[PDB]
């Protein structure tokens, strides 16, 4: 008889590992497993929505014949480990093999890599197949090219699937529409809503049980909204193809402070974990262009986050090796200001972008970037301490995504490996693509004196104190052009004002 184990981010009734089971003899297995149970950034509504999510999946499987063995995170025999479940899971069951699906982390690979001299059993690791390329064919693609672009994979992606293709052409005549998809956005006061859906007996089970057991952990739990069920993820998909699609493009690197949301489609948790599939989503999105729903400029952006960056950075993840996490191209070493973990900053765009990860556990992607990892780039963060952020405090969190974002896109702390330009923008760049400065103690306008935005000098100094590292850097000419041409009291006076801000980061940093 088999084992099989399910992963608490494989919850799909086509997850590899179900392949060829026996229903009446074989038993699934799943855990509430957390190794960094003891660290307090991990975000209460994503822990809830992990077991909710999980043990709707359960009954899932049952109501399909399944035999399933569940372990709660609160079951006094839990073991705390995989190794340790699957080995309790052993003594019950007496299998002849466990079958499970490759894991999406490097740590949780190792370990499933020592079932099979640890239990003496027949071990079946089997290739995730929700990912369109394999660790092999990606590392042919890289090898072909020297220089990594995503823009180069996704095309590969798009003829592979067929998705927007007429033939070998593209549909309408161009790859790619991002020139279309980059203007600031006004406030619509008629745009809808996004999708809530209320805890049932199930969530509200495990919301109790996350605030009873991690009582100190970042994050509210209040207004839990997730879906948790793969009807409900469908409603959501659904949601977003009637309401934001159209306007998808449109806003795509817009904030605004009344409107947490714009035109995304909040897809994300469910993709991750396998409540949604990532293909069905995008022919979901591709039937929309043809009934005429929604622009192809729209459509084709949107496809192009999930078959392009998508695709691409689980093929980097796996490609960069588990010493990826390491990369510190600016030798950083300054800690996370703790005002990451608690909103209390006077930097309006940095208050309001946290206070919604505080009380939503999600920041759509242009906030990501732009706010809270364009400063933690500027301020010379260990790249180490942005990624734990990053990982911890978003409910759509996983390694194999998140990880080549933080150090690859955000940081540029692997050099550029992935292919991406430094994202390093001023108050300016904030000023524009947001009304965040509006209500801002600080001026985007000013970079000296008590008013000025902070991103100012620090993006000067930034500039400057890596020059060696990205004089050559072509989309960085024109900012060390004008860098150049400032008097060298102009320069001393701005790396002045950044040291004083800095300072206040380390005086703040050297109190804990
Ligand atoms: C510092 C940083 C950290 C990030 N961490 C994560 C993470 O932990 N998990 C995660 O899923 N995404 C991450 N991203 C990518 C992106 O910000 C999120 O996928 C996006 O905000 C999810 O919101 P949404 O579902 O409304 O996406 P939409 O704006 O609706 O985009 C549509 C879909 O495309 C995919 N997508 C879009 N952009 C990216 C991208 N850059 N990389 C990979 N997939 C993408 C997602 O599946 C998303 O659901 C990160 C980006 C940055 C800059
Ligand atoms: S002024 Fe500087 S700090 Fe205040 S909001 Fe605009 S960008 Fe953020």
């Amino acid at each position: 008889s088999q084992l099989v184990l399910i992963l608490g981010d494989q919850l799909s009734p086509s997850i590899a590992a179900l392949d060829g089971v026996d229903k009446k003899q074989d038993t699934i297995v799943l855990c509430e497993v957390m190794a960094e149970a003891s660290y307090v950034g991990h975000h209460k509504k994503k822990i809830a929505f992990w077991f909710s999510a999980m043990r709707h999946f359960a009954e899932e499987l049952r109501g399909e014949g399944y035999r399933v063995r569940y372990t709660r995170i609160d079951d006094a025999d839990n073991a705390g480990s995989f190794t340790g479940e699957v080995k309790r899971a052993i003594d019950d069951l007496t299998p002849s093999r466990i079958c499970v699906t490759e894991p999406g982390e490097w740590r949780v690979r190792s370990e499933m890599d020592g079932f099979a001299g640890a239990f003496g059993i027949q071990v079946d690791i089997r290739s995730d197949r929700r990912f369109l390329s394999s660790h092999g064919e990606f590392r042919n693609w890289a090898a072909g090219r020297k220089s990594l672009t995503m823009e180069y994979f996704y095309r590969e992606m798009r003829r592979k699937t067929g998705l927007l293709m007429n033939g070998e052409q593209p549909v309408g005549g161009r790859w790619n529409f991002d020139a279309e998809n980059r203007q600031p956005a006004r406030p619509d006061l008629l745009r809808p809503k996004h999708p809530v859906f209320a805890p049932d007996k199930i969530t509200k089970e495990v919301i109790d049980t996350v605030e009873r057991l991690f009582p100190d952990n970042f994050g509210k739990l209040e207004n839990f909204g997730f879906a948790v069920t793969r009807t409900d993820a469908e409603r959501a998909l659904s949601a977003f193809i009637d309401d934001f699609l159209c306007n998808f493009g449109a806003t795509q690197d817009a904030m605004l402070q009344d409107d947490p949301n714009l035109n995304h489609s909040l897809l994300s948790f469910y993709i991750n974990c396998g409540l949604l599939d990532a293909l069905d989503v995008c022919k979901a999105a591709e039937r929309a262009y043809h009934e005429g729903g929604a622009p192809l400029n729209a459509v084709e952006g949107f496809i192009r986050q999930i078959i392009g960056w998508r695709e691409y950075m689980r093929g980097i993840y796996w490609l960069a090796g588990p010493d990826y996490v390491d990369s510190n191209f600016f030798e950083n070493d300054r800690s996370l200001p703790v005002f990451y973990w608690t909103g209390k900053t006077h930097m309006n765009c940095m208050a309001k972008v946290i206070t919604e990860t505080i009380e939503n556990a999600y920041a759509h992607h242009i906030q990501r970037l732009m706010i809270t990892g364009n400063f933690a780039l500027l301020a010379g963060i260990d790249p180490k301490a942005v990624h734990r952020w990053y990982l911890e405090v978003y409910a759509d969190a996983y390694e194999w995504v998140e990880l080549p974002n933080v150090i690859g896109m955000s940081q540029f702390a692997d050099g550029g490996f992935l292919g991406t330009k430094p994202y390093a923008a001023s108050g300016n760049y904030i000023n524009r693509m947001s009304d965040y400065c509006d209500t801002c103690r600080y001026d985007p306008k000013e970079r000296l004196g008590d008013n000025a935005c902070p991103f100012n000098a620090l993006y000067w100094d930034f500039l400057a104190r890596n020059r060696e590292k990205l004089k050559s850097n072509h989309r960085l000419a024109q900012p060390y052009a004008t860098w150049a041409r400032m008097s060298e009291d102009v320069r001393h006076d701005l790396r002045a004002k950044a040291a004083a801000f800095l300072r206040k980061l380390d005086a703040a940093a050297l109190e804990h």
